[PDB]
C-alpha cells in the first residue's frame, strides 16, 4: 500500500533550536486573518525588505556559537599546533574587530543567497524577490561591504553589476501561513570548493569510502580558509539535489535530521561517518591554513537515497567566514537569529623590508627555509584574476609586462568598502591557485617573483619559483579586518579602476604577517600534508 | 538607484509554444474565489494526484517532436554514418513500440522529478509532496515501469524501496493563482552525466572555452545512450544552482530565455556557442553511440552571473530516453503538454555476423577473434544476466573464498535488467546498462574463469581493453536505448537463476533472437572507441 515518506524529516523543522530576535515593532507588518476556514498571515512586503536589510548587515560582524567555539577549541588543545593556535587566534581577534559593526569580517562580503520557505495561507503580495533585492541591495549599499557579483554581457565582456546583485533567491511553497528563511552571504572561496562526484556501488564498503574521503579532503587544501565545517553527501536523487543538500548541510540546516535510514528511503545524518571525517581531517595534519590537528571545526555528514544505477556524492565546506543566518516571520512579527555579540569572550618571525630593490628582498628571503613567519613592512601592488588575464593579454599582443609588476610583492587582493575616516576597508587575500596558470609566465618576463596570497598551490608554481628565483608567501587567510586596521596604512588604485575591487591597487602596509610557503629551491610548506 | 532584474527572463514564461490537451471535466477539481480583494484558485489536491499519474504514464511512451527530429536527420543526413543511421533507425523502431503503450521506451524508467511553481494565490490544502507522490506511485505500481530508488537502511546496508519513490519534489512559490509543472522521469544513466566543474577567468577566453569543450565532451563518451540533447551552462551563483540551471536547460525549459546579456546579470541563452558545442560534438566523430557524426541532436548553452572569484560550470545531457512533460492547473482545469503519438511518421518512406551462443563459450570466443572491432554482430542463444549489486555480491563471495559461481562461465554475461512484464509478454523492457560501472570485475573474473565476453552499452575504460587482452576476452556493445524492440523481437524467454532476493537486480538466464551488437574490445588490444574517446 502506498505510503508517503518526505526525504528530509527534521524533528526541529522550524529552528527552535535557534535563538531569536524580534525586530522592535514589527508586528505592524503582519495581520493574522481566516479564510474559508483557515488561518492565514498578511504580510505587507516591506517586511522582507528590513528583514534581509538587517540579516545581510548583522552577518558581516557576527558568528553562530559553534564557529566561535572551534577556534577557541584549536587555541585551548595541548595537541593543537603552534601554527593552529596563531591562525585560531588571528581570527577570533578579526572577529573581535568585526564585531564593532564598522569593518566586516572579509573582505569578500560573499554572493547573497536566500533559501525561503513561503506557507501556502501566507500572503506578501506575490513580489517577494524584489523585495527581498531591495533588502539586499540596501545592506551592500550603505554599509561597508563590497560589490562582487559579475556580469556577461556576452560570452566573455564582463562588468561588476556594482551592487551585489542578482542574489540566488530559492523561495519555497511549503504549508502553513509563516514565511521562514535561511540566510546566506556565501564567500566565493568557499563556494568554489563544493564539489561533485559521479560514483558507483564499489564505492559502498567502509574500505572504499574512507580512502575516498581522505583523497578528496586533500583536494580541499587550504584554499578556502580552514577550519572547516565539512559537509559531506552520499547519494541524491540528482545531481542539483546532492549539491543543494551540501551546501545546506555546511550551513548546520540539516542538524536534527533522523540518524537512521529506513525502507522509505528517508535521509538521514551519520555520526559515525562524522566522527570519521573528523578523524582523518586531524589526522591528514594540514592544520588550520599551516600544518597542525585543526583543519575542521566539525563535520556534518548525510546519506541519501539514490537511483539504483547512481551515486551522486557532494562536498562542500564553509571557510572562516562563517555566514548564514535563520529567520523567520509569524503573526507575532519578524524575528532573526541571534548571533554572537561578544566574541572577546571566547579568547582564552623575520623582519622584511620591502622598501628595497625587488633582487634585495628576493635575496633575504632565499635565506629562509619553507615555513618560515615573516613580517612584510612597505609597498604592496595588489592583482587577482581579471589584472592577471589583461596582462596577459597585454603581453600576447607585444607589450611590456608593467612596471608595477616588477617593483613589489604581489598580493593577490581586493578591497570592500572604505569606511569613512579609516585608511581601508577588510583587505584580506585570496585564493593564490586561481592565478597559478600566470605565475611562470610573469617570471619569465622578469616579474611577480615574490606573491602574496592565501591557499595550497599546484607543482606548476613551485618549480616556476625554482626555475625563476621566485618566492611564494602565505598570508593567514580570513583575518581581512584586523590586516586592514593594523597593517594597511594607505590604499590607492593604480589601474582598471573599472573593476572594482579587482583593480590594481598600490598599499603601503606595516607588521603584515605571512609564511614562507613555496621558496626558490623547489620547496613547499604543503608537500607533505597536501601531496 | 536599485533595480531589481531576475536572473531569469524567459519571453515565453508560461510555454505558449507548447501544445497542450485538456484532462477531460477537470475543470470540477478547481474554483475561482476573491479573497481581500485578490483572485484566488482553489485547487482540490487529487488535481495533483491525477496529473502526476498521467505526465508519469505517458512520458514513457512518447517523445517530444523535437527528439524524433533529431533521429530523423540522423537517418536523412548524407553526413550521417552508416552507423549512425543504423542506431536511429533502431531507437526511432523502438518508440513506436513504445507508443503501443504496453512496453516503456527505456527499462530505466526513472527517478520522479517534479518542478512545480505554485502561485501565492494557489491554495491546495497545502498537503502536495503527498498527493504527487499518491500520483507518481500509482504510474509506477499499476505500469510496465520498473521500482528504480534505493533506500539506505545505514551507510552501506540497501534496499530497493518497491515503488519508485521517493520522488524529487521541488516546489516553488510564485506570484500568482494557477500551478505550473515541468515533470521529469530521469534515468539513472544520463543523470550519472551531469558533471560540475570549478572554474576560472582563466577559462573566459575563446580558445581555452573551446578546449574546454572539446574535452568534456569526450568525458560523456557513449556512456548515457546518445544522440545527447548536450546542455552547458557557464556561471552561475552557486554550484547546486548551476547544476538545476544545466538540469533544466537539458529538458529545453529556457528556450525561450534573452540572448544577449546586459549590465544586471540576467541570464541568457548564447546560440554562437551553441553552434560551437554542436560543431565540436559532430567533428568528434563519437557519433550516435558507434563512430559519426550525431554524438548530439542539439545544444543548450547558458550564460550565467558569478561572484567576481568564483565560475562555477555544468555540463548534463538528456539521454535517449528523453522524457519530460509540462502542465499546468488554471481557472479551467488541468492542461498535460502533447507528446508526439505517431513516432512512425519519422521513419524514411523506404551485413552482419550471425553468432550462435549456444556453443561452448570456448567456440564463441573463437569466432570473435575472427572479427576486427567494429564489426556488426547478431547474437542467437543464452545470456547471463547480472550488473552492479549481483556483480559486487559474487566480487563478495570470492573475497570470503568461494569460487566464481558456474553460471557466470557458460554464456556471455548481458549487464541489464528487465522493468515489469506486461500480462502475456515473455520480457518486460530490457536493454543495456553502462558497461563502465562493471569495469573492476572484468580482469577479477576473467582471472577466475568467466565473464570471457560481456554485452552492453557505453565505452569502457583501459583496463577492460587489457584484461580482454590478457585473458582472450571480448566486450560487445549492444545499441544503447532501445529496452522495447529489445524485449519485444528479440527476448524470446527469462529465468530468474539467483538472488531471486535482488529484486531486477537478480541473476537471469535469458534466450535471445537476432540480438544486435558491435565488437567493441577485442582479444588483441583493440577498441573501436581508442581514436574518438582517447
Ligand atoms: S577569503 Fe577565505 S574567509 Fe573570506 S570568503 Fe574567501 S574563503 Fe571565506
Ligand atoms: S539505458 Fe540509456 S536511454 Fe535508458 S535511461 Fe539509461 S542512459 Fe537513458
Amino acid at each position: 500500500d502506498f505510503h508517503f515518506s518526505a526525504i528530509f524529516q527534521p524533528t526541529d523543522p522550524h529552528h527552535h533550536q535557534t535563538e531569536f530576535a524580534k525586530v522592535e515593532g514589527s508586528e505592524k507588518y503582519v495581520e493574522e486573518v481566516e479564510v474559508f476556514g483557515r488561518q492565514a498571515l498578511k504580510v505587507n512586503p516591506e517586511a522582507l525588505t528590513i528583514l534581509a536589510h538587517r540579516a545581510f548587515s548583522d552577518v558581516h560582524h557576527f558568528f553562530r556559537k559553534d564557529h566561535l567555539e572551534g577556534w577557541r577549541r584549536a587555541i585551548e588543545d595541548p595537541e593543537a599546533s603552534d601554527n593552529d593556535r596563531y591562525v585560531a587566534t588571528t581570527l577570533l581577534k578579526n572577529a573581535c574587530i568585526a564585531a564593532g559593526r564598522v569593518l566586516p569580517s572579509c573582505q569578500d562580503t560573499g554572493t547573497a543567497i536566500v533559501l525561503g520557505k513561503r506557507g501556502e495561507l501566507c500572503w506578501t503580495g506575490g513580489e517577494d524577490e524584489k523585495y527581498l533585492s531591495k533588502g539586499i541591495w540596501n545592506a551592500y549599499r550603505y554599509h561597508n561591504l563590497a560589490y562582487s557579483q559579475t556580469a556577461a554581457l556576452d560570452m566573455f565582456k564582463e562588468c561588476n553589476t556594482g551592487d551585489n546583485l542578482p542574489a540566488q533567491l530559492d523561495l519555497l511553497a511549503v504549508p502553513g501561513s509563516d514565511y521562514e528563511f535561511l540566510f546566506i552571504a556565501k564567500g566565493g572561496g568557499s563556494a568554489n570548493k563544493a564539489y561533485l562526484y559521479q560514483e558507483t556501488k564499489a564505492l559502498l564498503n567502509p574500505k572504499s569510502l574512507r580512502a575516498f574521503i581522505e583523497e578528496k579532503l586533500k583536494t580541499l587544501g587550504t584554499a578556502a580558509c580552514p577550519p572547516y565545517h565539512i559537509a559531506l553527501v552520499i547519494g541524491g536523487t540528482s545531481a542539483e539535489m546532492t549539491m543543494k543538500t551540501v551546501k545546506l548541510a555546511s550551513c548546520r540546516y540539516y542538524d536534527s535530521l533522523p540518524t537512521t535510514g529506513d525502507k522509505y528511503g528517508r535521509a538521514f545524518r551519520d555520526p559515525e561517518w562524522e566522527k570519521i571525517v573528523m578523524e582523518v581531517a586531524q589526522k591528514s595534519g594540514i592544520g588550520a591554513q599551516f600544518g597542525g590537528k585543526y583543519f575542521a571545526h566539525q563535520a556534518r555528514v548525510i546519506r541519501l537515497p539514490r537511483h539504483g544505477a547512481s551515486c551522486p556524492v557532494g562536498l562542500a565546506v564553509s571557510c572562516s567566514a562563517d555566514r548564514q543566518i535563520l529567520a523567520h516571520i509569524n503573526k507575532s512579527g519578524i524575528y532573526i537569529e541571534q548571533l554572537e555579540q561578544n566574541p572577546a569572550q571566547y579568547l582564552p618571525s623575520v623582519k622584511v623590508d620591502l622598501k628595497r630593490p625587488i633582487d634585495k628582498v628576493r635575496q633575504q628571503l632565499s635565506q629562509y627555509p619553507v615555513g618560515t613567519r615573516v613580517m612584510l613592512n612597505g609597498t604592496l601592488i595588489v592583482a587577482r584574476d581579471i589584472a592577471h588575464a589583461k596582462i596577459k593579454e597585454m603581453m600576447d599582443n607585444g607589450e611590456p609586462l608593467p612596471e608595477y609588476m616588477k617593483t613589489s610583492p604581489i598580493y593577490y587582493a581586493g578591497p570592500a568598502k572604505t569606511p569613512e575616516g579609516y585608511a581601508s576597508g577588510s583587505f584580506g587575500p585570496t585564493t593564490a591557485g586561481r592565478m597559478d596558470s600566470y605565475v611562470d609566465l610573469f617570471q619569465s618576463h622578469g616579474g611577480s617573483y615574490i606573491t602574496l596570497a592565501k591557499g595550497n598551490r599546484s607543482k606548476q608554481v613551485t618549480d616556476a619559483c625554482k626555475k625563476h628565483g621566485g618566492f611564494y608567501l602565505g598570508s593567514i587567510g580570513g583575518p581581512a579586518a584586523i590586516l586592514a586596521k593594523d597593517s594597511i596604512k594607505q590604499v590607492t588604485c593604480l589601474a582598471f579602476p573599472e573593476l572594482g575591487m579587482e583593480a590594481v591597487w598600490k598599499i603601503e602596509v606595516e607588521d603584515f604577517p605571512a609564511f614562507i610557503v613555496v621558496d626558490d629551491k623547489g620547496n613547499d610548506m604543503y608537500s607533505k600534508t597536501l601531496a
